[PDB]
């Protein structure tokens, strides 16, 4: 089972930009307000976009080393890119914690990411196909 490639990687991470979420999920918080550092600091202690997710894809963080490729579900499959959209999620979702619209927004795009990563891995690993997808799991 090879795993794909960093080019594949960066291409997937790439297709989780959507028009409506208006870069929301690309914004560095800490470089964009360095005045509210410290605050976000407090609210979301591990940072997390899909700036440094695309440096990951590229760099080979999420298919090489001691990460977790293939797994025995879809679902359990690249690991190390579900915990960062998990994490993207969460930070979204405890911030906004008062304003349901923007939750939602950031539920939106965690059900829309792990389908795209599940479809991806079902492209390159037909053998986890009927397994468990991150799509049913993650919430
Ligand atoms: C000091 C002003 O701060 C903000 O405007 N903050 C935020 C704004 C938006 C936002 C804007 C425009 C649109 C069209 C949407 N989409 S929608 C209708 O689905 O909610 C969301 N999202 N957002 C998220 C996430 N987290 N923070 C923000």
């Amino acid at each position: 089972a090879a795993p794909p490639s960093t080019r594949e990687m960066v291409q997937l991470v790439d297709s989780l930009n959507r028009r409506e979420d208006g870069g929301a999920f690309s914004v560095d918080v800490a470089e964009a307000y360095p005045d509210l550092r410290d605050s976000y600091r407090k609210i979301c202690p591990r940072p997390m976009n899909l700036i440094l997710m695309r440096q990951r894809a590229k760099e080979g963080y999420y298919t090489s080393g001691s990460a977790t490729v293939y797994g025995d579900t879809v679902a359990a499959s690249l690991t190390r890119l579900r915990e960062d959209i998990e994490l993207l999620v969460r930070n979204c979702i405890t911030f906004n914690v008062k304003v349901e619209s923007w939750v939602t927004l950031a539920r939106s795009f965690q059900a829309f990411a792990h389908r795209r990563v599940d479809d991806f891995v079902l492209r390159h690993a037909a053998f986890l196909r009927g397994t468990t997808m991150g799509a049913e799991v993650y919430e």
